[PDB]
């Protein structure tokens, strides 16, 4: 591999907590307003998916990809087959960026995910500013995001590239409490769980408690379906097939607070992988929800 690239965080000129809380608020207000999307699930889940896809390209071996450069705005990454459907999240963020043109693309994509998690009643995610747009030729090639038709050994190896351990993997996957698979996007179809747009630990409870059947969907792909009408990907279900993952699933199924704390740590880490924060950078921001502000 090549010598690691160095990506030093640089605060948008003159900006501070209050500026980023205003961007958060605009995202949160649009989440509330544009609530018809995807049969009234709203844009929360796709924004969290967008944050994972734009951060999940990172390669610890050469520090390519990751959230820093905001490269999803370029054709090669925008048109990654793995990114099908994310254009809806990008379009959601367009008026936000128009109102706050000074925020970097990487800061906006990652802050979109933080805002969505918190506004869906998830844990506070501390968030740092200072990602800087990088040129088109820094865009990572397609193929760095994970396949869903795979087992636990694949999941474990894949996430080593993001410097995630077993606990971080199981915690991050809890985001599949949110939203659904869409046959036209991914070859999988159905809601993951019951609430769809409230962040809870129901991913782990459903894995353990539902009666899952391995079925074939209308795209001829196998997926796990329950009589409650939920589905899980093969990679999701692998978390109760592998004995080490299963232990952690049981822990989170039995401790909502522990899941929230571990998810918040692993999600912040995901959004910050590859970034060098200078010694005198601002501390991470913890944004108030609209509810906490009375807005
Ligand atoms: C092995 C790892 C993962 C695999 C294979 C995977 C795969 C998928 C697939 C196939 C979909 C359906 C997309 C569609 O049809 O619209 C999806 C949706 C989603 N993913 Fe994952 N994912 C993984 C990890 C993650 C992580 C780590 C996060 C966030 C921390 C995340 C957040 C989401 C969300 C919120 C959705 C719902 C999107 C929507 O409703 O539009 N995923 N994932």
């Amino acid at each position: 591999s090549m010598k690691t690239l160095v990506h030093v965080a640089s605060v948008e000129k003159g900006r501070s907590y209050e500026d980023f809380q205003k961007v958060y608020n605009a995202i949160a207000l649009k989440l509330r307003e544009d609530d018809e999307y995807d049969n009234y699930i709203g844009y929360g889940p796709v924004l969290v998916r967008l944050a994972w896809h734009t951060s999940g390209t990172w390669d610890k071996h050469d520090n390519t990809g990751g959230s820093y450069g905001g490269t999803y705005r370029f054709k090669k990454e925008f048109n990654d087959p793995s990114n099908a459907g994310l254009q809806n999240g990008f379009k959601f963020l367009e008026p936000i960026h128009k109102e706050f043109p000074w925020i970097s693309s990487g800061d906006l994509f990652s802050l979109g995910g933080v805002t969505a998690v918190q506004e869906m009643q998830g844990p506070k995610i501390p968030w740092r500013c200072g990602r800087v747009d990088t040129p088109e030729d820094t865009t990572p090639d397609n193929g760095r995001l994970p396949d869903a038709d795979k087992d636990a050994d694949y999941v474990r190896t894949f996430f080593q590239r993001l410097n995630m351990n077993d606990r971080e993997v199981v915690a991050l996957m809890g985001a599949h409490a949110l939203g659904k698979t869409h046959l036209k996007n991914s070859g999988y179809e159905g809601p993951f769980g019951a609430a769809n747009n409230v962040f809870t630990n129901e991913f782990y409870l459903n894995l353990l408690n539902e009666d899952w059947k391995l079925e074939k969907n209308d795209a001829n792909n196998e997926q796990w379906d329950s009589k409650s009408g939920y589905m899980m990907l093969p990679t999701d279900y692998s978390l109760i097939q592998d004995p080490k993952y299963l232990s952690i699933v049981k822990e989170y199924a039995n401790d909502q607070d522990k899941f929230f704390k571990d998810f918040s740590k692993a999600f912040e880490k995901l959004l910050e992988n590859g970034i060098t924060f200078p010694k005198d950078a601002p501390s991470p921001f913890i944004f108030k929800t609209l509810e906490e502000q009375g807005l």
